[PDB]
């Protein structure tokens, strides 16, 4: 036996990370739930563990970029970084984060309407803006805002996750142009992201507007942004034809419809976010203030 000195809590011992459950398998990654049990006493902290399907030089570099980004964020409405695990004898790499019991907001809205009203939706809306205000201070562009990439800790708290697509803005530039292979979340995309692959805080604001739309549809069967845009576009269209028509439609003021039961003031917030003019979209700080004020202005 040997001596031991742990001056790095962000390094998790593969041997002590215990499988509990399989949570998700996306496009490049998958997530499990584990217990970290250094004391071998069958009790430890519960954590979410993300791993790569294929550690290509490119995939790995992205993953490491993603981990640095998460590690650099400390905020109540951003998923907590916990550390990493160099499993397979330190020849593989896994991300250790907080586990959020209720999973994505999208599922939560869907599976727990009994628990959700407009006061909740506003609380969640507010927290997302604040998490987003925080990314801004790091000059991070998330690029993938949607209720599926927001997670529910409990009834009273949601957190932004999914930082795999996040870009850093150089000091002297206000957009990031990213030329990327494969599929895009096109129905969440600002027009300039669609037409020019330009991403910015403003394009995040656009996407946020769509997030706001999703919340007030309560993720109802026919009302998702893809289902609604596809109705407007023609449900039979395929391939690029969908993109062509989406772009043309957005460019000429075609917009998601006000969800049933949704207050005009809230729909108006969506529409301001959905401004073709990039510089005329409100900021996240504008958004959080307006949303908290709407919340505060109620009798209760
Ligand atoms: O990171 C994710 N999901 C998490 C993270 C932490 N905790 C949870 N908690 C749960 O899934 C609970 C419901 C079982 C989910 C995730 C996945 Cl797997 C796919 C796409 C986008 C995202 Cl952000």
């Amino acid at each position: 036996s040997g001596a031991f000195e742990d001056r790095d809590p962000t390094q998790f011992e593969e041997r002590h990370l215990k499988f509990l459950q399989q949570l998700g398998k996306g496009n490049f990654g998958s997530v499990e739930m584990c217990r970290y049990d250094p004391l071998q006493d069958n009790t430890g902290e519960v954590v979410a563990v993300k791993k790569l399907q294929h550690s290509t030089e490119e995939h790995l570099r992205d993953f490491e970029r993603e981990i640095e980004i998460l590690k650099s964020l400390q905020h109540d409405n951003i998923v907590k970084y916990k550390g990493v695990c160099y499993s397979a004898g330190r020849r593989n790499l896994k991300l250790i984060m907080e586990y959020l019991p209720y999973g994505s907001l999208r599922d939560y809205l869907q599976k727990h309407k009994e628990r959700i009203d407009h006061i909740k939706l506003l609380q969640y809306t507010s927290q997302i803006c604040k998490g987003m205000e925080y990314l801004g201070t790091k000059r991070y562009i998330h690029r993938d805002l949607a209720t599926r990439n927001i997670l529910v800790e409990n009834e009273n708290r949601v957190k932004i996750g999914d930082f795999g697509l996040t870009k850093v803005l150089p000091q002297d530039k206000e957009y990031y142009k990213v030329k990327e292979p494969g599929e895009s979340p096109i129905f969440w995309y600002a027009p300039e992201s669609l037409t020019e692959s330009k991403f910015s805080v403003a394009s995040d604001v656009w996407s946020f507007g769509v997030v706001l739309y999703e919340l007030f549809t309560y993720i109802e069967k026919s009302k998702s942004p893809p289902a609604e845009f596809m109705r407007m576009i023609g449900n039979d269209k395929q391939g690029q034809m969908i993109v062509f028509h989406l772009i043309e439609l957005l460019k000429n003021n075609g917009r998601l419809p006000r969800p049933d039961g949704c207050p005009d003031e809230i729909y108006m917030i969506m529409t301001e976010c959905w401004n073709n003019n990039v510089n005329q979209r409100p900021s996240f700080r504008d958004l959080a203030l307006r949303v908290d004020q709407i919340r505060d202005n109620m009798a209760g």
